[PDB]
């Protein structure tokens, strides 16, 4: 069938949207935009199209293995309060006159509401359950063409608390137990890299590609996700929860009517909703079952898989390059039989470093001992767009991609220097900052990022050099296109911040030393940090980064 319908009502903002910054610094006003529902029509007509999928025995016999694996799980319901304590303090407000904020404190009116959806997803299994379809603003560098607004679609913030009751603890169970060690979120960056490194050596003849499915969301059929549901069954469940679980597939997840802001009718929906709990997990796992049926169709000779939603990776024995070539074509087309047809057909690749998959490529640099350290990179164009566009304005995204590439270049030189200096001119250093990735939100204190940094990444993040020629020309040019200061003066700026920091003393001055040792002649010796051995970040590892609007907080384990 087709993805979606639409019935020409437009997709419509609820807040004033900017697609240029104001020449209200306007250094980069001409170098950077932001996407906004002006161009929601655009990306409504690439996302939209038919469906035709026809599955054989790989499939069949993948999907009996999954079953039989999620059989050995079993889950709960979450209470009303912890599924509360889980969403975002900022998640879109109710349409039944309460926020985030009055879920979050248990208020009268959430919790009375919440109870009445979920007793109504207890008694009627049918009837459509409405959706919101709205354009996303996000920011890029002006290069061909301006990119399309991305579309989100979700229900209300009460049907959401119910999707955690009914499934958080699935999430946070059942990929793991299906996938093993294919299951990509359960890795730290460092461990990522361990993981690639590990699949590529025990190959006698290495051969790697990644695949990528165009518009994944719009290809997932109600078949995709009807058996998604009877995976979630495999797994011994409580009754309330096994009932909750049918009725939110057959009156949400299958499909339904999609609303503007407005509250026009907009459309309806065949496929995955973007903004539902179950959108990251149901990914991964129905990428995982096609991909692995695709090896088996077409030859993949002992494959190793790494899955982060429809990102998707393939490590096995190469055949020799016409038959690797070969098994490709015949991988391509067992995917797209499956109604998963690439975005750009799979390439074989012979270096693990020429792999690119979640817009990261695996990059070489050295260590404390002249010791080779191996770490994911990406072009940092759009992070840098976005620290741009976010310092003329208000404010994020600097701090997500702090984490999650802090032995980069661009971020130890860049990053780090510009937003530490921001924080401190600011004065608001020593507080926990809410920042906003793939639908789920994070709680960091920036004096905490040593720590963490360390558990994410090991020390080694504090102490690499002599980066590739690659990745300092990938980095001189997205500086030199954005017109922003090149490399050599990052260093002169980062010593003033890394004074600042040291002069402040207790965590600011562990900040200065640990995140800014590259930048001063006489080198510390830096040291494991304790804090980062107490460090509980246990909800990081799972789907939950991917999606689900679930809150993600920094923990303190006791030893
Ligand atoms: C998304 C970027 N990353 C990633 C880089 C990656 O590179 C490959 C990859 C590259 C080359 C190759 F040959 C094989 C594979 C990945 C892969 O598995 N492909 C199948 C992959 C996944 C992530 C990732 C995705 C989603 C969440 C998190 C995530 O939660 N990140 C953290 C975080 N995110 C926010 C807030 C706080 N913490 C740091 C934990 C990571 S990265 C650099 O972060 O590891």
């Amino acid at each position: 069938s087709m993805s979606y319908s639409w019935t020409g009502a437009l997709i419509t903002p609820c807040s004033p949207e900017e697609e240029k910054l104001p020449i209200n610094s306007l250094r980069y006003h001409n170098k950077v935009y932001c996407t906004t529902s002006k161009s929601a029509s655009q990306r409504a007509k690439k996302v939209t199209f038919d469906r035709t999928q026809v599955l054989d025995a790989h499939y069949d016999s993948v999907l009996k293995d999954i079953k039989l694996a999620a059989s050995k799980v079993s889950a709960r319901l979450l209470t009303l309060e912890e599924a509360c304590q889980l969403t975002p303090p900022h998640s879109a407000r109710s349409k039944y006159g309460f926020g985030a904020k009055e879920v979050r404190s248990l208020s009268g009116r959430a919790v009375n509401h919440i109870k009445s959806v979920w007793k109504d997803l207890l008694e009627d299994p049918q009837t459509p359950i409405p959706t919101t379809i709205m354009a996303k603003n996000e920011v890029f560098c002006v290069d061909g063409g301006k990119k399309p607004a991305r579309l989100i679609v979700y229900p209300d913030l009460g049907v959401r608390v119910c999707e955690k009751m009914a499934l958080y603890d699935i999430t946070q169970k059942l990929p793991q137990a299906v996938m093993g060690a294919s299951y990509g979120f359960q890795y730290s960056p460092a461990q990522r890299v361990e993981y690639l490194l590990k699949a590529w050596a025990e190959k006698k003849d290495p051969m790697g590609f990644s695949y990528d499915t165009r518009c994944f969301d719009s290809t997932v059929t109600e078949r995709d996700i009807r058996t998604e549901e009877s995976i979630y069954q495999a797994c011994s469940l409580p009754e309330e929860a096994r009932t909750a679980i049918h009725s939110l597939t057959e009156r949400l997840y299958v499909g339904g009517p999609m609303f503007n802001s407005k509250g026009q009718t907009c459309g309806y929906r065949r496929c995955r909703a973007s903004g539902v709990l179950t959108t990251s997990m149901g990914n991964t796992i129905t990428c995982y079952v096609k991909a692995l049926a695709a090896c088996k169709a077409a030859g993949i000779v002992a494959p190793t898989m790494l899955v982060c939603g429809d990102d998707l990776v393939v490590i096995s024995e190469s055949q020799g390059t016409e038959e690797d070539e070969r098994n490709l074509r015949a991988f391509t087309e067992a995917m797209t039989r499956y109604s998963a047809p690439p975005g750009d057909p799979p390439r074989p690749e012979y270096d693990l470093e020429l792999i690119t998959s979640c817009s990261s490529n695996v990059s070489v640099a050295l260590g404390p001992r002249g010791r080779r350290r191996y770490y994911l990179t990406r072009d940092p164009t759009t992070p840098l767009a976005r620290a741009a566009w976010e310092t003329v304005r208000h404010s994020n995204s600097w701090l997500g991609n702090i984490i999650q590439y802090a032995p980069t270049i661009w971020v130890r030189m860049v990053l780090m220097t510009h937003f530490f200096s921001i924080l401190m001119v600011q004065d608001t250093l020593d507080q926990n900052l809410n920042f906003e990735m793939y639908g789920s939100v994070y709680s960091v204190n920036p004096l905490d990022l040593p720590a963490i940094i360390e558990r994410l990444h090991g020390l080694d993040a504090f102490s690499m050099h002599t980066y590739s020629h690659h990745e300092l020309t990938r980095v001189a040019s997205a500086l030199r296109k954005l017109g922003a200061p090149p490399l050599r003066v990052w260093k002169s700026r980062a010593r003033a911040v890394r004074a600042s920091l040291i002069s402040r003393g207790g965590k600011a001055a562990v900040c200065g030393r640990y995140l800014f040792n590259w930048a001063v002649k006489t080198k510390l010796k830096l040291t494991p940090l304790p804090e980062a051995r107490l460090l509980d970040l246990s909800s990081w590892f799972t789907v939950g980064a991917g999606g689900g609007d679930i809150f993600h907080s920094v923990s303190r384990a006791r030893p």
